[PDB]
Protein backbone atom coordinates (compact mmCIF):
# COMPACT_ATOMS: atom_id res chain seq x y z
CA UNK A 1 0.00 0.00 0.00
CA UNK A 2 1.78 3.62 -1.42
CA UNK A 3 2.57 6.28 1.18
CA UNK A 4 2.31 9.31 -0.93
CA UNK A 5 -0.93 10.17 -2.17
CA UNK A 6 -0.14 10.83 -5.51
CA UNK A 7 -0.54 7.86 -8.50
CA UNK A 8 2.85 6.50 -10.10
CA UNK A 9 2.46 6.88 -13.91
CA UNK A 10 5.22 5.51 -16.13
CA UNK A 11 5.20 7.64 -19.16
CA UNK A 12 5.04 4.33 -21.87
CA UNK A 13 3.14 2.09 -19.77
CA UNK A 14 0.05 0.45 -20.33
CA UNK A 15 -3.00 0.88 -18.19
CA UNK A 16 -5.53 -3.01 -18.48
CA UNK A 17 -4.29 -3.56 -22.17
CA UNK A 18 -5.89 -0.15 -23.09
CA UNK A 19 -4.54 3.38 -21.93
CA UNK A 20 -1.15 4.03 -23.28
CA UNK A 21 0.33 6.68 -21.19
CA UNK A 22 2.44 9.51 -23.25
CA UNK A 23 3.08 12.27 -21.32
CA UNK A 24 1.85 14.39 -18.34
CA UNK A 25 -0.25 17.67 -19.27
CA UNK A 26 -0.31 19.13 -15.49
CA UNK A 27 0.17 18.11 -11.98
CA UNK A 28 -2.40 20.30 -9.36
CA UNK A 29 -3.70 19.93 -5.45
CA UNK A 30 -6.39 17.09 -6.56
CA UNK A 31 -3.81 15.06 -8.39
CA UNK A 32 -2.61 14.86 -12.42
CA UNK A 33 -4.38 15.33 -15.64
CA UNK A 34 -1.89 12.09 -18.52
CA UNK A 35 -1.96 12.25 -21.94
CA UNK A 36 -3.23 8.41 -23.16
CA UNK A 37 -4.18 6.63 -26.30
CA UNK A 38 -7.27 4.48 -25.71
CA UNK A 39 -6.20 1.79 -28.08
CA UNK A 40 -9.85 0.05 -27.90
CA UNK A 41 -11.64 3.27 -29.16
CA UNK A 42 -8.87 4.63 -31.09
CA UNK A 43 -8.50 8.42 -29.45
CA UNK A 44 -6.35 10.45 -27.42
CA UNK A 45 -7.84 10.86 -23.98
CA UNK A 46 -6.99 13.10 -21.07
CA UNK A 47 -7.22 11.42 -18.16
CA UNK A 48 -7.78 13.15 -14.49
CA UNK A 49 -6.25 10.87 -11.88
CA UNK A 50 -7.50 11.44 -7.92
CA UNK A 51 -5.30 11.94 -5.21
CA UNK A 52 -6.13 8.81 -2.43
CA UNK A 53 -7.01 12.03 -0.30
CA UNK A 54 -10.47 12.25 1.05
CA UNK A 55 -11.09 15.79 0.44
CA UNK A 56 -10.28 15.28 -3.43
CA UNK A 57 -12.08 12.39 -3.65
CA UNK A 58 -15.13 13.98 -2.10
CA UNK A 59 -14.69 17.15 -4.96
CA UNK A 60 -14.11 13.91 -7.66
CA UNK A 61 -17.36 12.26 -6.80
CA UNK A 62 -19.42 15.85 -7.21
CA UNK A 63 -17.28 16.86 -10.49
CA UNK A 64 -18.63 12.99 -11.75
CA UNK A 65 -22.02 13.28 -10.63
CA UNK A 66 -22.40 17.41 -11.97
CA UNK A 67 -20.90 16.22 -15.60
CA UNK A 68 -23.03 13.06 -15.79
CA UNK A 69 -25.97 14.75 -14.88
CA UNK A 70 -24.87 17.72 -17.87
CA UNK A 71 -24.33 14.34 -19.79
CA UNK A 72 -28.19 13.46 -20.22
CA UNK A 73 -29.53 17.15 -21.53
CA UNK A 74 -30.13 16.73 -25.14
CA UNK A 75 -29.19 20.73 -26.36
CA UNK A 76 -26.11 21.51 -28.34
CA UNK A 77 -25.32 24.11 -25.17
CA UNK A 78 -23.73 21.15 -22.96
CA UNK A 79 -20.93 20.67 -25.66
CA UNK A 80 -19.10 23.79 -24.29
CA UNK A 81 -18.57 21.84 -21.02
CA UNK A 82 -15.82 19.13 -21.50
CA UNK A 83 -17.22 16.10 -21.90
CA UNK A 84 -16.44 12.91 -19.32
CA UNK A 85 -16.28 9.86 -21.17
CA UNK A 86 -15.99 7.33 -18.25
CA UNK A 87 -14.63 6.62 -15.32
CA UNK A 88 -12.77 3.94 -13.00
CA UNK A 89 -10.64 2.81 -9.80
CA UNK A 90 -7.23 1.71 -11.13
CA UNK A 91 -4.36 1.23 -8.92
CA UNK A 92 -6.81 2.56 -6.08
CA UNK A 93 -7.04 6.17 -7.78
CA UNK A 94 -10.54 7.58 -8.85
CA UNK A 95 -9.49 7.95 -12.44
CA UNK A 96 -11.97 10.46 -14.84
CA UNK A 97 -11.48 9.85 -18.38
CA UNK A 98 -11.99 13.27 -20.75
CA UNK A 99 -12.02 14.65 -24.64
CA UNK A 100 -8.88 15.56 -25.48
CA UNK A 101 -8.95 18.93 -25.47
CA UNK A 102 -5.71 21.75 -26.59
CA UNK A 103 -3.81 24.24 -24.10
CA UNK A 104 -6.01 26.53 -21.82
CA UNK A 105 -6.56 30.50 -22.36
CA UNK A 106 -3.61 31.44 -20.13
CA UNK A 107 -0.86 29.44 -22.30
CA UNK A 108 -2.99 31.36 -25.50
CA UNK A 109 -2.04 34.93 -23.91
CA UNK A 110 1.78 33.54 -22.94
CA UNK A 111 1.97 32.70 -25.96
CA UNK A 112 0.83 36.61 -27.45
CA UNK A 113 3.74 37.89 -24.91
CA UNK A 114 0.76 39.19 -22.58
CA UNK A 115 -0.33 41.38 -25.27
CA UNK A 116 -3.71 39.61 -25.56
CA UNK A 117 -5.82 38.28 -28.25
CA UNK A 118 -7.86 40.79 -31.01
CA UNK A 119 -10.91 41.72 -29.85
CA UNK A 120 -13.04 39.75 -32.96
CA UNK A 121 -11.09 36.37 -30.44
CA UNK A 122 -12.32 37.80 -27.50
CA UNK A 123 -16.03 38.17 -29.00
CA UNK A 124 -15.84 34.43 -29.91
CA UNK A 125 -14.73 33.39 -26.28
CA UNK A 126 -17.63 35.66 -24.48
CA UNK A 127 -20.51 34.50 -26.68
CA UNK A 128 -19.45 30.27 -26.32
CA UNK A 129 -18.84 31.37 -22.32
CA UNK A 130 -21.95 33.15 -21.89
CA UNK A 131 -23.51 30.27 -23.89
CA UNK A 132 -22.02 27.56 -21.60
CA UNK A 133 -23.18 29.16 -17.94
CA UNK A 134 -26.94 29.49 -19.98
CA UNK A 135 -26.23 26.09 -20.26
CA UNK A 136 -25.42 25.61 -16.28
CA UNK A 137 -28.62 28.71 -15.24
CA UNK A 138 -30.87 25.31 -16.30
CA UNK A 139 -32.97 24.94 -13.62
CA UNK A 140 -32.62 20.80 -12.89
CA UNK A 141 -28.41 21.59 -13.10
CA UNK A 142 -28.55 25.40 -11.39
CA UNK A 143 -24.78 24.53 -11.41
CA UNK A 144 -22.17 27.32 -10.11
CA UNK A 145 -18.83 26.65 -11.42
CA UNK A 146 -17.23 28.43 -8.58
CA UNK A 147 -13.39 28.59 -10.75
CA UNK A 148 -13.85 29.94 -13.36
CA UNK A 149 -9.93 31.83 -14.69
CA UNK A 150 -8.52 31.32 -18.36
CA UNK A 151 -6.44 27.89 -17.10
CA UNK A 152 -10.01 26.22 -16.53
CA UNK A 153 -11.34 27.02 -20.10
CA UNK A 154 -9.07 24.94 -22.90
CA UNK A 155 -9.22 25.59 -26.76
CA UNK A 156 -10.56 21.96 -28.13
CA UNK A 157 -8.38 22.60 -31.56
CA UNK A 158 -4.98 25.06 -31.16
CA UNK A 159 -5.87 26.45 -34.85
CA UNK A 160 -9.75 27.30 -33.85
CA UNK A 161 -11.64 29.72 -31.68
CA UNK A 162 -14.00 26.50 -30.22
CA UNK A 163 -13.50 26.70 -26.31
CA UNK A 164 -14.48 24.36 -23.29
CA UNK A 165 -14.75 24.67 -19.47
CA UNK A 166 -12.92 22.14 -17.21
CA UNK A 167 -13.22 21.06 -13.42
CA UNK A 168 -16.28 21.17 -11.63
CA UNK A 169 -13.92 20.05 -8.63
CA UNK A 170 -14.82 23.15 -6.55
CA UNK A 171 -18.38 23.36 -7.84
CA UNK A 172 -22.04 23.45 -6.43
CA UNK A 173 -25.63 23.83 -7.33
CA UNK A 174 -27.95 26.85 -6.50
CA UNK A 175 -28.47 27.55 -2.48
CA UNK A 176 -25.59 25.42 -1.62
CA UNK A 177 -22.02 26.62 0.61
CA UNK A 178 -19.60 24.00 0.78
CA UNK A 179 -16.46 25.24 1.15
CA UNK A 180 -14.89 28.22 3.13
CA UNK A 181 -12.94 29.78 0.47
CA UNK A 182 -14.33 29.86 -3.51
CA UNK A 183 -13.23 31.27 -6.73
CA UNK A 184 -9.26 32.22 -7.41
CA UNK A 185 -8.51 35.15 -6.28
CA UNK A 186 -8.25 37.77 -9.28
CA UNK A 187 -11.40 36.38 -10.45
CA UNK A 188 -13.47 36.34 -6.80
CA UNK A 189 -16.82 38.59 -6.75
CA UNK A 190 -17.59 41.43 -4.50
CA UNK A 191 -20.55 38.89 -2.58
CA UNK A 192 -18.00 36.13 -1.84
CA UNK A 193 -15.52 38.67 -0.53
CA UNK A 194 -17.93 40.14 1.48
CA UNK A 195 -19.31 36.85 2.92
CA UNK A 196 -22.49 37.00 1.20
CA UNK A 197 -24.72 34.52 -0.40
CA UNK A 198 -23.57 33.76 -3.58
CA UNK A 199 -25.45 32.35 -6.91
CA UNK A 200 -24.51 31.96 -10.26
CA UNK A 201 -24.50 35.29 -10.56
CA UNK A 202 -20.58 34.79 -9.64
CA UNK A 203 -19.54 32.81 -12.71
CA UNK A 204 -20.73 35.99 -14.56
CA UNK A 205 -18.41 38.46 -12.75
CA UNK A 206 -15.17 35.89 -13.32
CA UNK A 207 -16.26 35.66 -16.70
CA UNK A 208 -16.57 39.42 -17.39
CA UNK A 209 -12.76 39.64 -15.34
CA UNK A 210 -11.69 37.09 -17.73
CA UNK A 211 -12.42 38.85 -20.87
CA UNK A 212 -10.92 41.76 -20.14
CA UNK A 213 -7.76 40.28 -19.39
CA UNK A 214 -8.28 37.95 -22.68
CA UNK A 215 -7.76 41.42 -24.46
CA UNK A 216 -5.32 43.23 -22.18
CA UNK A 217 -3.08 40.47 -21.34
CA UNK A 218 -3.10 41.27 -18.03
CA UNK A 219 -5.43 40.64 -15.06
CA UNK A 220 -8.06 43.33 -14.42
CA UNK A 221 -8.10 42.89 -10.59
CA UNK A 222 -4.55 41.42 -9.68
CA UNK A 223 -4.86 41.26 -6.09
CA UNK A 224 -2.03 40.13 -3.94
CA UNK A 225 -4.76 39.14 -0.62
CA UNK A 226 -8.51 39.56 -0.11
CA UNK A 227 -7.80 43.00 0.95
CA UNK A 228 -5.80 44.34 -1.95
CA UNK A 229 -8.57 42.04 -4.23
CA UNK A 230 -11.13 44.56 -3.08
CA UNK A 231 -8.88 47.96 -3.45
CA UNK A 232 -8.19 47.13 -6.49
CA UNK A 233 -11.89 46.79 -7.58
CA UNK A 234 -12.71 49.43 -6.02
CA UNK A 235 -9.93 51.34 -8.17
CA UNK A 236 -11.90 50.80 -11.04
CA UNK A 237 -15.89 50.20 -9.86
CA UNK A 238 -15.78 52.84 -6.90
CA UNK A 239 -17.09 52.22 -3.26
CA UNK A 240 -19.97 49.64 -3.39
CA UNK A 241 -23.81 50.32 -2.92
CA UNK A 242 -24.82 50.81 0.64
CA UNK A 243 -27.33 48.53 0.26
CA UNK A 244 -25.04 46.02 -0.39
CA UNK A 245 -22.35 46.69 2.55
CA UNK A 246 -25.06 47.42 5.11
CA UNK A 247 -26.01 43.29 4.80
CA UNK A 248 -22.76 41.92 4.31
CA UNK A 249 -20.94 40.30 7.49
CA UNK A 250 -17.46 41.07 6.55
CA UNK A 251 -17.97 44.92 5.35
CA UNK A 252 -15.65 45.40 7.70
CA UNK A 253 -12.92 43.83 6.81
CA UNK A 254 -12.45 46.66 4.02
CA UNK A 255 -14.90 49.09 4.30
CA UNK A 256 -16.14 51.69 7.92
CA UNK A 257 -19.54 53.37 7.98
CA UNK A 258 -19.31 56.69 8.76
CA UNK A 259 -21.63 58.99 10.97
CA UNK A 260 -23.58 60.06 7.84
CA UNK A 261 -24.13 56.60 7.37
CA UNK A 262 -22.31 56.60 4.17
CA UNK A 263 -19.17 53.94 3.45
CA UNK A 264 -15.08 54.91 2.97
CA UNK A 265 -12.69 52.64 2.55
CA UNK A 266 -11.35 51.27 6.00
CA UNK A 267 -7.39 53.08 6.79
CA UNK A 268 -4.61 50.64 6.11
CA UNK A 269 -1.87 49.47 8.58
CA UNK A 270 1.08 52.09 7.07
CA UNK A 271 -0.89 53.79 -1.96
CA UNK A 272 -4.57 53.12 -4.35
CA UNK A 273 -5.71 55.27 -7.01
CA UNK A 274 -9.03 57.19 -5.44
CA UNK A 275 -12.33 54.93 -5.84
CA UNK A 276 -13.49 54.74 -9.69
CA UNK A 277 -10.54 56.68 -11.02
CA UNK A 278 -9.15 53.78 -12.68
CA UNK A 279 -11.87 53.75 -15.78
CA UNK A 280 -12.36 50.74 -17.95
CA UNK A 281 -13.08 52.96 -20.52
CA UNK A 282 -9.16 53.87 -20.45
CA UNK A 283 -8.21 50.48 -19.20
CA UNK A 284 -9.41 48.70 -22.67
CA UNK A 285 -8.32 52.56 -24.73
CA UNK A 286 -12.05 52.84 -26.05
CA UNK A 287 -10.83 56.20 -27.52
CA UNK A 288 -7.19 55.49 -27.45
CA UNK A 289 -6.31 52.47 -30.08
CA UNK A 290 -7.08 49.80 -27.34
CA UNK A 291 -4.95 48.14 -25.05
CA UNK A 292 -1.83 50.15 -25.04
CA UNK A 293 -2.79 51.90 -28.74
CA UNK A 294 -1.15 48.21 -30.42
CA UNK A 295 -5.06 48.11 -31.69
CA UNK A 296 -4.93 51.31 -33.72
CA UNK A 297 -5.37 51.03 -37.60
CA UNK A 298 -6.01 46.77 -37.31
CA UNK A 299 -9.79 46.44 -38.70
CA UNK A 300 -12.19 44.97 -35.61
CA UNK A 301 -11.31 47.68 -32.84
CA UNK A 302 -13.46 50.39 -33.49
CA UNK A 303 -14.48 53.02 -30.65
CA UNK A 304 -18.18 51.67 -31.70
CA UNK A 305 -16.39 48.26 -30.90
CA UNK A 306 -15.00 49.02 -27.84
CA UNK A 307 -18.22 50.80 -26.36
CA UNK A 308 -19.88 47.65 -26.68
CA UNK A 309 -17.24 45.56 -25.24
CA UNK A 310 -16.92 47.92 -22.83
CA UNK A 311 -20.79 48.15 -21.80
CA UNK A 312 -20.59 44.62 -21.66
CA UNK A 313 -18.24 44.14 -19.33
CA UNK A 314 -19.70 46.66 -16.83
CA UNK A 315 -23.06 44.93 -16.69
CA UNK A 316 -20.97 41.33 -16.16
CA UNK A 317 -18.74 43.67 -13.28
CA UNK A 318 -21.98 44.95 -11.51
CA UNK A 319 -21.93 44.56 -7.77
CA UNK A 320 -25.29 43.66 -7.80
CA UNK A 321 -25.50 40.07 -7.85
CA UNK A 322 -29.74 40.56 -8.57
CA UNK A 323 -29.17 42.97 -11.53
CA UNK A 324 -25.54 41.80 -12.88
CA UNK A 325 -25.87 40.41 -16.18
CA UNK A 326 -27.32 36.86 -16.90
CA UNK A 327 -26.09 34.93 -19.45
CA UNK A 328 -29.71 35.15 -21.15
CA UNK A 329 -29.16 38.39 -21.30
CA UNK A 330 -25.58 38.95 -22.39
CA UNK A 331 -26.01 36.79 -25.11
CA UNK A 332 -28.92 39.28 -26.57
CA UNK A 333 -25.94 42.33 -25.59
CA UNK A 334 -25.19 43.96 -29.16
CA UNK A 335 -21.31 43.10 -28.69
CA UNK A 336 -23.16 39.59 -30.37
CA UNK A 337 -24.98 41.17 -33.17
C1 LIG B 1 -4.79 22.31 -13.27
N1 LIG B 1 -6.21 22.67 -13.32
C2 LIG B 1 -7.08 21.53 -13.00
C3 LIG B 1 -7.45 20.66 -14.19
O1 LIG B 1 -6.61 20.43 -15.06
N2 LIG B 1 -8.73 20.16 -14.19
C4 LIG B 1 -9.45 19.52 -15.23
C5 LIG B 1 -8.89 19.23 -16.47
C6 LIG B 1 -9.64 18.57 -17.44
C7 LIG B 1 -9.04 18.34 -18.79
C8 LIG B 1 -9.82 17.81 -19.84
C9 LIG B 1 -9.33 17.65 -21.12
C10 LIG B 1 -8.01 18.01 -21.31
O2 LIG B 1 -7.32 17.91 -22.49
C11 LIG B 1 -6.06 18.42 -22.22
C12 LIG B 1 -5.93 18.81 -20.96
C13 LIG B 1 -7.20 18.52 -20.32
C14 LIG B 1 -7.72 18.70 -19.04
C15 LIG B 1 -10.96 18.25 -17.15
C16 LIG B 1 -11.45 18.52 -15.85
N3 LIG B 1 -12.69 18.20 -15.51
N4 LIG B 1 -10.71 19.16 -14.93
Amino acid sequence: VPRGSHMIVKNGEKWMDRYEIDSLIGKGSFGQVVKAYDRVEQEWVAIKIIKNKKAFLNQAQIEVRLLELMNKHDTEMKYYIVHLKRHFMFRNHLCLVFEMLSYNLYDLLRNTNFRGVSLNLTRKFAQQMCTALLFLATPELSIIHCDLKPENILLCNPKRSAIKIVDFGSSCQLGQRIYQYIQSRFYRSPEVLLGMPYDLAIDMWSLGCILVEMHTGEPLFSGANEVDQMNKIVEVLGIPPAHILDQAPKARKFFEKLPDGTWNLKKTKDEYKPPGTRKLHNILGVETGGPGGRRAGESGHTVADYLKFKDLILRMLDYDPKTRIQPYYALQHSFFA
